């Protein structure tokens, strides 16, 4: 009864106001969860045609995506109706494979088109992180392990200033040679921290560990919460945006008693829900999420003791990346 598909969590988490395309891609959700007895055909066909009049009013989409954006939107609508008629065609069949697969390429176009929908960042991140930087959009992140690749997509979103840190890192090749550790009977998995005296990156410009604050965007509010626990901040039952309970989860790592203490040090949470008990659990709204692993599930459960990061790569989204303005817009006279 929660959303646990990463990918899912992300597309709720951008910043849209179009009750249409909700509908869509609730209605394309929903296809798994009928199918995962493989017996709900009835549902899978309600749930594709309500998708296929959605569709056949483009308008009532388009309206919130830019003018800059309508046309490679277009296109994208245009390519979902296509798949929701190969779907439909192959639900004639009964085929919950090829179904399953077809629906997550039709996923995919609903989040391009919301991803388009978003038109400016949503929120002023506070002054005082203006030394830090942040990414103000999305970014997808390829980890190359000595077991194979993970790719991740970082929401600054809703964590721009945790977001951004990690980007900024992966850009300077902070996680390259970097080990795993993950305890032995644990379903966290974490790395980030230096072989050496170091705790986390080294600011250059300081000298210092650049520590980055809490930073935590409850459900329903606009601004991310700060510096502070969800339950320090009266909100216990209150929950995240980027919540802990999908498989591969990134977070970042810090102190118990520090809050504003993380920098590097970073954990995938290997979240099942077979295992996990009903009730909360003692990550939410104290540790900020800012991803999720959306390939390489597989390769993620077998990382343990020797197994290393070789190197990271931007795949997507670097220009959404701000380096600290400050002294960008300095005259200065000799
Ligand atoms: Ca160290």
């Amino acid at each position: 009864n929660a959303i646990t598909d990463g990918r899912a969590l992300l597309r709720y988490a951008l910043p849209i106001n179009n009750k249409p395309v909700r509908e869509l891609q609730a209605s394309l959700e929903d296809i798994s969860a009928q199918l995962r007895a493989n017996r709900r055909w009835g549902a899978v066909s309600k749930d594709l045609s309500k998708a296929s009049r959605i569709l056949d009013k483009p308008s009532q989409i388009l309206t919130s995506v830019p003018e800059e954006r309508q046309t490679q939107a277009e296109t994208w609508i245009n390519e979902l109706k296509t798949g929701v008629v190969k779907v439909q065609e192959l639900a004639q069949s009964k085929d919950k494979e090829q179904v399953l697969l077809e629906r997550a390429k039709l996923l995919n176009l609903v989040s391009l088109i919301e991803e388009s929908m978003v038109k400016e960042f949503p929120f002023e991140v506070p002054e005082e992180y203006n030394n830090l930087p942040q990414l103000k959009g999305r970014a997808t992140i390829a980890i190359k392990t000595n077991k194979g690749d993970l790719t991740v997509v970082v929401d600054g979103y809703s964590a721009p200033v945790t977001a951004g840190n990690f980007v900024d890192l992966v850009k300077r090749g902070f996680y390259n040679g970097l080990e795993f550790t993950r305890s032995e009977e644990s379903y966290v998995l974490q790395t980030g921290d230096p072989p050496g005296k170091e705790q986390g990156f080294i600011d250059p410009k300081t000298g210092k560990y650049r520590a980055i604050p809490l930073e935590i965007l409850a459900e329903g509010d606009k601004k991310p919460t700060y510096g502070i626990t969800l339950e320090d901040a009266g909100r216990y039952l209150d929950m995240p945006v980027l919540p802990f309970s999908s498989f591969g989860a990134l977070a970042m790592a810090r102190p118990e008693t520090e809050v504003d203490g993380a920098s590097s040090q970073v954990f995938f949470f290997l979240f099942e829900p077979e295992l996990t008990p009903a009730g909360r659990n003692l990550l939410d709204g104290r540790y900020s999420v800012f991803g999720y692993l959306i390939e390489g599930r597989d390769i993620l459960d077998t990382l343990k003791a020797g197994d290393k990061i070789e190197s990271a790569t931007v795949v997507q989204g670097l220009d959404n990346l701000v380096q600290p303005q400050s002294a960008a817009i300095e005259v200065l006279f000799q």
